[PDB]
């Protein structure tokens, strides 16, 4: 994925919601940092849904991907208000900038 252009479709469609940094704030949604080869739901100190604590996948490309598309569909009654992002090319570019913002 393109990094730059990641970090852009960040900007406009999850960063009213979500900070990535290390120390970053909770804010509607849980500051991202650590989250590749996380479990759901494990974000300290953030009041998470039943639904999003027990969905129990391991956060990665994999079910990034399939997340992103369609958020109510893999973890029905999420909290999360964002209907998706139907391009693969877009989530791949965003992916790869939450890895790469997630990690620093
Ligand atoms: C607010 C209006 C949000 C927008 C826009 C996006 N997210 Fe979000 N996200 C939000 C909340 C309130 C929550 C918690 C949901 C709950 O049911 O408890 C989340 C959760 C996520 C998660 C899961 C985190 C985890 O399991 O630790 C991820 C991976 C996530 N959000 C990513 C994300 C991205 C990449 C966004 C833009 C495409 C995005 N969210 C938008 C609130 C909001």
């Amino acid at each position: 994925g393109d990094v730059e252009k990641g970090k852009k479709i960040f900007v406009q469609k999850c960063a009213q919601c979500h900070t990535v940094e290390k120390g970053g704030k909770h804010k509607a949604g849980p500051n991202l940092h650590g989250l590749f080869g996380r479990k759901t739901g494990q974000a300290a100190g953030f009041s998470y849904t039943d639904a999003n604590k027990n969905k129990g996948i391991t956060w990665g490309e994999d079910t990034l991907m399939e997340y992103l598309e369609n958020p109510k569909k893999y973890i029905p009654g999420t909290k999360m208000i964002f209907a998706g992002i139907k391009k693969k090319g877009e989530r791949a570019d965003l992916i790869a900038y939450l890895k790469k913002a997630t990690n620093e």
